[PDB]
């Protein structure tokens, strides 16, 4: 089997991407944020504290003839940005772009934090990292991909995120028309539960490529590109007037600037992130100071190849017995 669904930026800055998902019988369609950096499929629901719902579409398990309460199961997750959510668990039928999993754990939110309440466009998250990160207790649950994998034509999914435009998530096949050149595959460590790999280096604009190992994660659920302070300083040094602002929480730059590209290495291959992908607009409405899309990972503890990086590429998440990642230009 295979599945294919369109993913759409939630706003004009590509702050996140939402993908429609069918849950239950009859189908309830929710727009979920496909997140290769976490492993819980959780949703706004009829159980969510009412003051914490502000425009989201909710899953109502009582209206699904295939929903079953998973007895005694709860979940609770906290992310590095400080956001969180928690609740109970149902199993139900979940479909993505034609690919169906029965008995998928659907984690129903009783509580969500302010960042989630404030994003009316995101009805929940669909985790695509490794199932070892799943938070359901006392019995850990599997991701959608883990559940679907054996049935797929090939045990893979691909992310093709658009810049200011829709893109595609495919499950079970590689669309050879969706990229240019070849796909370069690179080794993955699953030890931290992430799609963790090692970039071979970087360049800033038309500058010389610096060969250096940068370990980090391929994370569709993080907006920005978080890299070591040395690398980030080298990038922003090329933008006149750019500075790290403690008050704003990272590098900012004059909105009148033309940003250089940023290149990262995948083996001998090179993915080029155009400069405009790195512009995240005024820090506050009407400001002429703009927020940068490349920021320091110092204090995260890991580097994160988030949407800013991934949207410059066609990305293969290969869930073969030894997982790997593939990157192609497009
Ligand atoms: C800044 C978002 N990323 C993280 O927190 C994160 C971290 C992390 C750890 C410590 C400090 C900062 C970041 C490691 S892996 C990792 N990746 C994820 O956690 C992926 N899931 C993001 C879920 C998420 C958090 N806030 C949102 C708001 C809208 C849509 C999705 C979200």
């Amino acid at each position: 089997s295979t599945g294919s669904a369109t993913t759409t930026p939630i706003d004009s800055l590509d702050d996140a991407y939402i993908t429609p998902v069918q849950i239950g019988t009859p189908a309830q369609t929710l727009n979920l944020d496909f997140d290769t950096g976490s492993s819980d499929l959780w949703v706004f629901s009829s159980e969510t504290t009412a003051s914490e719902v502000d425009g989201q579409t909710i899953y109502t398990p009582s209206k699904s003839t295939t929903a079953k309460l998973l007895s005694g199961a709860t979940w609770s997750i906290s992310y590095g940005d400080g956001s969180s959510s928690s609740g109970d668990v149902y199993t139900d039928t979940v479909s993505v772009g034609g690919l169906t999993v029965t008995g998928q754990a659907v984690e129903s939110a009783k509580k969500v934090s302010s960042s989630f309440t404030e994003d009316s466009t995101i009805d929940g998250l669909l985790g695509l990292a490794f199932s070892t990160l799943n938070t359901v207790s006392p019995t850990q649950q599997k991701t959608f991909f883990d559940n679907a994998k054996a049935s797929l034509d090939s045990p893979v999914f691909t992310a093709d995120l658009g810049y200011h435009a829709p893109g595609t998530y495919n499950f079970g096949f590689i669309d050879t028309t969706a990229y240019t050149g070849s796909i370069t595959y690179t080794a993955v460590s699953t030890k931290q539960g992430f799609w963790e790999w090692t970039s071979t280096g970087y360049a800033v604009g038309s500058g010389t490529f610096k060969s250096t190992s940068i370990d980090g994660i391929a994370d569709t659920g993080t907006t920005l590109l978080y890299l070591p302070a040395t690398v980030v300083s080298a990038y922003w040094a090329q933008v006149s007037g750019a500075k790290s602002s403690s008050s704003v929480g990272g590098y900012v730059f004059p909105c009148s600037a033309t940003l250089p590209s940023f290149t990262f290495g995948v083996g001998s291959a090179r993915i080029v992130i155009p400069g405009d992908y790195i512009d995240f607009g005024p820090i506050s409405t009407g400001s002429s100071s703009c927020f940068g899309g490349i920021q320091s990972s110092a204090g995260i503890g890991i580097n994160i190849f988030g949407d800013v990086a991934l949207k410059a590429a066609f990305v293969v998440f290969n869930g073969a017995t030894t997982p790997t990642l593939g990157f192609a230009s497009k």
